């Protein structure tokens, strides 16, 4: 009747809101009442809660398929009895190929209706099982944890731990990947992770010394399951951190439950959780789609029979009980440039918050310190402590510069006695010192009285005490106005008397011509 | 005729060994001679080198598709063209659905057909463009950057840099992600990546104050375009670092070249490079699939007529050379765990290579200590400098500790007078320690002579010195072998002088009785 929370290992199940589901292989997922679930299942998602008709809004909500033969009261009374064995049974919000698609100002009101659902229901709490693009649609990264947040402190306030779990797709799990705000938003707030690791290919990690374990290889499924989840536990490999005793493995019940991830050797399981306790780190448990599916028949028409939680139930239920990862978090602290000479603040962005989601950004302490006088390399380390542990995290700060740059210097013609500006079009700028054209000297005159071509050299001074320095040229040639005898051409034909002009002087033709260079006719020849 | 290799800014276009590709919206993309290529692509990759026919064996090859209408002798020329041109022509490796599968020791062969094939046609260098599949199939991952070392270095003896480049989709870019080999072995032989942001959807990253920017998001493509260029040039957020001097923005051509990626306004490109000028990290360049595409027709059957080389070509070729990042790179780090007391050596697994992909791993130092015999996290700097560069990287060792466990303690039942011993099947263990059986003492004893219920304690003593101990109980219960009466029944009948035993006695019938509990009914009732 009421909020039943977890404190044990788990062994989540998935509720088909529908009945006889198709499978990947052909099989069928009936609907089952829910106090036919095995009870080891300790833990049993209602999928799902969405949005039935936008005509309703854009809040989702819960509608019970009458098809299942349940009343809703009948239903209600399931949840009752699950809950009187200690049970906790979660409304699973999203779903493949759901859309919500909530913008910012929509959290009360799903606030409102999360609160309803449970208290009409006696859910126990929610899961976030965001799919595809409803976990980046609109505002659902801000929405959804405002939301869930006033959730958890409403039945705070009445001494109740509403549960909060998530069952993101494992690749959204790295550092800035798609989930990264869920998790951040409710580190504190939520009760244990099951990802699913299951669904994506081939797509995994690379280990030194094993090379690339896919998800879909069979024969690497120990190397899968203890090394992403040591990656998980700890925050590296480029995922990000969920407490080992927050984490719980998300798998397929059978092959017609899922596309890929199925684990056909239960021993590769085992080996892994062995190898997660034996450094310490044993997770939570394990969570599956779906309780339908292990009581499901195959294409052949024959039961699935309880395989699932026949091979987990009693190894994940027969293991000691969590330990609770006390350790705080921080956060925002990335690898950061800072332009030679700007102000840096080493607080500027980093927060924290302690195991149980208090802001503890005040507590946080930075050792070493970042001369942006200097050019280099910075690093620095961050810490808080909390509840008797602390958290320590390095940062690099890089002091970077830039270049400026001149604009104008372009090679130019002009005409002989004009005016000529050395900077007329000339100028220099930095990002940070701004307008530099007052650093810019010329070497080098034109004179415009006289035809030819004239060098400058520009020189850009800059930096502190203008020490640096950037040089550019450019070529301006002085031209006559004056125009004179055409040029000569190999393939016309001149008489006596044409004058052409040629490598640079003027001459006449003496007779008759055609294809004769001015120049190389000697003393006696046709051109004078 | 001879290898040529671009040193500045460049615009890659990929060409089709193939006539009249289908597109994405119903375009069609014939095939076009070499020679026609736009000149201001200056590097031009043959799409594709492949397996054509699995009974030549696993080791890819090119075979001119013949229907292009160009002789073998035709495409030699074309090729001695756009060299004349000072242009490149490298052949690309792999392809959409192309199925390479090495197998270790399958380099020497790889490497000697790609030496034939390049001296056969001229090309200037290889382009690495596994997909899919191909990515990580057998020995990918180790053979082919083992063939093109030697490719290289084979070259490099006679004077000539052959090229080197990579063309991964964005997300197999994620730090321990399946590019991750090809990039680290590769390192200091590579000239340039060019990776494909396109194709991926919804995919892209997380930025704070901005939210997830997606690469099929046309509102914000600027964004998209300078975070994960920032990120990538910095090695921040989750990716591997390519320097920026050897980054080449990779795009589709138009909206028929790929099925999301295509830039809708070329202005979201300008700015994003000009902020990442802004910050002194300046692009290489664009590449783009493809050249073929871009002289292609849509649907309505319109000409492309070079749209895409109309809005880069200039913009790309016009911008300040290259300048090299030489920082050298260090390989290895990663956080990690190590168990109270084990030995703890900094250096072993790290690596480090200088800009030109020499080995430095001797060159590097490690700044700050762990001590193992303290729980804790220490954290360590390592350095290398190599052609007037440092790189510094941080790395954060965790030092924990492992509860032993018990076994064997088990409550149990023995008969009066057996022989009782309270360590037999009780053991101890820990990971490092190992047998703790003798560590383990007892309090409190069963004396089996005397019925009746036994508390055993036992105290596992562990670690330095022995001061860390645990706790674990057990029962005892010694039983006669001596039976009795019967247990009264409350649904029985009984008569005169029935015996039962109840509530530890045995009690005698005085007369007819159904129901009546012994010792309920008083001094003068039916039991006595
Ligand atoms: C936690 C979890 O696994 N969630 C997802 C499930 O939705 C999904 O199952 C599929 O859900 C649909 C409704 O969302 C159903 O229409 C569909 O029948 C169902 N498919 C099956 C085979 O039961 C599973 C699929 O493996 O994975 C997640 O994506
Ligand atoms: C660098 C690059 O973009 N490589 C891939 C390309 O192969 C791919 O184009 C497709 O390649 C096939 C052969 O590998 C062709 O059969 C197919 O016609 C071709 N498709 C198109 C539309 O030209 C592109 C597709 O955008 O992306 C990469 O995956
Ligand atoms: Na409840
Ligand atoms: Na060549």
């Amino acid at each position: 009747g009421t909020i039943t929370s977890q404190d044990d290992n788990v062994v989540v199940g998935y509720w088909h809101n529908w009945c006889d589901g198709r499978g990947y292989q052909g099989g069928n997922a009936p609907c089952v009442e829910l106090k036919t679930v095995n009870p080891q299942y300790n833990v049993v998602n209602i999928s799902f809660m969405k949005v039935y008709d936008i005509a309703e809004g854009r809040i989702p909500t819960f509608k019970l398929d009458p098809t299942i033969a349940l009343s809703e009261a009948e239903f209600i009374a399931q949840i009752d009895t699950l809950n009187s064995q200690g049970r906790s049974v979660l409304i699973a919000l999203g779903g493949a190929d759901a859309h919500i698609e909530l913008t910012r100002g929509d959290e009360d009101a799903l606030a409102a209706e999360i609160i309803r659902l449970t208290d009409l229901y006696g859910f126990d709490g929610l899961d976030i099982d965001l799919e595809q693009a409803a976990i980046t649609a609109k505002d659902n990264q801000f929405v959804i944890p405002a939301a869930l947040k006033m959730v958890k402190e409403h039945y705070r306030k009445t001494g109740d731990n509403f549960m909060i779990t998530m069952a993101p797709e494992f690749p959204y799990l790295t550092a800035n990947g798609a989930y990264t705000p869920y998790l951040t938003e409710l580190d504190g707030y939520y009760d244990f992770i099951n990802p699913q690791f299951y669904n994506q290919g081939g797509d995994g990690l690379w280990i030194e010394g094993v090379g690339w374990i896919a998800q879909n290889n069979d024969a690497l499924k120990e190397e899968f399951i203890y090394y992403i989840a040591d990656s998980l536990i700890n925050g590296t490999r480029n995922y990000h951190k969920i407490p080992h005793d927050k984490l719980v493995f998300g798998l397929p019940s059978n092959i017609d439950a899922a596309a890929t991830g199925y684990i056909q050797d239960p021993q590769d399981l085992y080996k892994a959780f062995d190898r997660l306790k034996a450094q310490g780190q044993p997770l939570r448990g394990v969570m599956t789609w779906s309780v339908n599916w292990d009581m499901g028949t195959d294409a052949a028409n024959n039961s699935y029979n309880q395989q699932f939680i026949k091979d987990y139930g009693n190894f994940i239920h027969n293991q000691l009980p969590p330990v609770t990862d006390m350790t705080p978090t921080l956060s925002g602290i990335v690898d950061t440039r800072v332009e030679l000479d700007s102000h840096f603040d080493p607080l500027i962005g980093i927060t924290a918050k302690d195991y149980q989601g208090n802001d503890i950004t005040a507590d946080v302490t930075v050792s070493g310190s970042v001369n942006t006088n200097q050019v280099g390399d910075y690093l620095l380390t961050y810490s808080v402590s909390s509840d008797d542990e602390t958290t320590n995290q390095p940062r690099k700060i890089t002091v970077y510069e830039i270049l400026p740059a001149f604009t104008g210097i372009t090679d130019t013609t002009v005409v002989i006695d004009s005016e000529f500006d050395p900077m007329q079009g000339v100028s220099a700028s930095h990002p940070t010192q701004g307008d530099l054209t007052a650093n810019i000297t010329v070497t080098g005159e034109v004179d415009t009285n006289v035809v030819g071509v004239y060098e400058l050299t520009y020189q850009l001074f800059y930096g502190q005490d203008n020490q640096q320095n950037m040089t550019d040229k450019r070529i301006v040639t002085v031209v006559t106005d004056a125009v004179s005898d055409d040029d000569w051409q190999v393939g016309s034909t001149y008489v006596k008397d044409d004058k052409v002009t040629h490598n640079g002087a003027t001459w006449t033709a003496q007779w008759w011509t055609k294809g004769e260079e001015p120049g190389t006719t000697g003393e006696w020849g046709v051109w004078r």
